[PDB]
């Protein structure tokens, strides 16, 4: 496709790690860093699937990475989908144990 400054994008080269991939809970900032140093240049798409819908809120860093935040409004498994451009990256879904702060008297 459309070859300018590079041929195509590298999902490959991608990482994600940090809290709300290995434990998050319910109603309560999860958030993970994402290195995409070297990947390449297009438009990633992180989104959050489970037995409720999460607020995800991007946030761009002036430094060279991304930041995701989610919060979801059950405990169960959720997966945290990742592509970037056009791809999945290696790890995504990333499964993830969403508990209960605290269960109603």
């Amino acid at each position: 496709g459309s070859s300018g400054s590079s041929g195509g994008c590298q999902p490959s080269r991608v990482q994600a790690q940090g809290p709300g991939l290995k434990e998050a809970f319910t109603n309560k900032p999860n958030v993970f860093t994402v290195v995409t140093r070297g990947a390449g240049i297009g438009g990633l798409g992180i989104t959050v699937e489970g037995p409720s819908e999460s607020k995800i809120n991007c946030r761009d860093n002036k430094d060279g990475s991304c930041s995701a935040e989610y919060i979801p409004f059950a405990p169960g498994d959720y997966d945290v989908n990742i592509t970037y451009g056009g791809a999945h990256i290696p790890g995504s879904p990333f499964r993830v144990p969403v508990k209960d702060v605290v269960d109603p008297s």
